């Protein structure tokens, strides 16, 4: 279905699973000290894979982390259409703008 | 002067200085081919420093050039800070549901 609609669900199952999840009182796992949170996906998935191992595979909380693969395969598949057009300088640089315009814009 | 600062600078310069950078007519750049610009940060690295070794070197655009690796040591500021700290479980899943709301109800 849309996208959209799965992840307005994956944040219900997260929270319906919070005390299975939480049992594991010894696991450190990594967790960025700021908001810009596009920059760290990567240590994000491998933070939901430590959790999968060390978790009972308990049939609804399946859905959880089949819902969260198939949000990282899309995060994937994202980062693979980075450097796929090939353009001419001029279209670089309204990209380039546009990428500092929001660090003016929308961070920190 | 301050990072906030230097992107105020270099958007004024990149203006300034357009019609230096599109005399590579030629040259073809990795342009990403959506807006999530932030998973990109890298390829769009990648762009600039192909650009700076097309460009005549010595004038004004050495500013543009000298604050935009200013700005790259920044991300890379940024980005090792997201697995500096090891923490409990409910912490990271803190974390998560502000990653799923940001991209649900806020994402660029």
């Amino acid at each position: 279905i849309p996208t959209s609609a799965l992840v307005k669900e994956t944040l219900a199952l997260l929270s319906t699973h919070r005390t299975l999840l939480i049992a594991n009182e010894t696991l450190r796992i990594p967790v960025p000290v700021h908001k810009n949170h596009q920059l760290c996906t990567e240590e994000i998935f491998q933070g939901i894979g430590t959790l999968e191992s060390q978790t009972v595979q308990g049939g609804t909380v399946e859905r959880l982390f089949k819902n969260l693969s198939l949000i990282k395969k899309y995060i994937d598949g994202q980062k693979k259409k980075c450097g796929e057009e090939r353009r001419r300088v001029n279209q670089f640089l309204d990209y380039l703008q546009e990428f500092l315009g929001v660090m003016n814009t929308e961070w920190i």
